[PDB]
């Protein structure tokens, strides 16, 4: 629905971030031992934009709970002075910016 283009919007301010890099894609497991036993429930931007392009976010409460879970995940598996561990500090503050800006 066009109701969710400010959601369009923040993902991609997200997507075209400096600091987004680890989180365009799905984490690959041949290069990330043992990644997907230890996140459940795996999460990434591409895999939110093609859920919103197919119109499948029932409302914006569902985009962000994927946003909060990239960050999450992020934050279980990486040490916080990893690259990848300061990448979702920063994001996560970005993404939560945004967010305030509507609610
Ligand atoms: C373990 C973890 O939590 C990771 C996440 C969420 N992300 C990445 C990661 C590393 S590199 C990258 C993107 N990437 C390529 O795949 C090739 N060049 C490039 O920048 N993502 C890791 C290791």
């Amino acid at each position: 629905h066009s109701d969710l283009t400010f959601c369009e919007i923040i993902l991609m301010e997200m997507e075209s971030h400096d600091a987004a890099w680890p989180f365009l894609e799905p984490v690959n497991p041949r290069l990330v031992s043992g990644y997907r036993r230890i996140i459940k429930n795996p999460m990434d931007f591409s895999t939110m934009r093609h859920r919103l392009s197919r119109g499948g976010y029932t409302s914006s409460e569902e985009f962000a709970a994927d946003a909060l879970l990239v960050f999450d995940n992020c934050q279980t598996f990486n040490e916080d002075d990893s690259e990848v561990g300061k990448a979702g500090h920063i994001m996560r503050r970005f993404f939560e910016s945004r967010w305030e800006e509507f609610y």
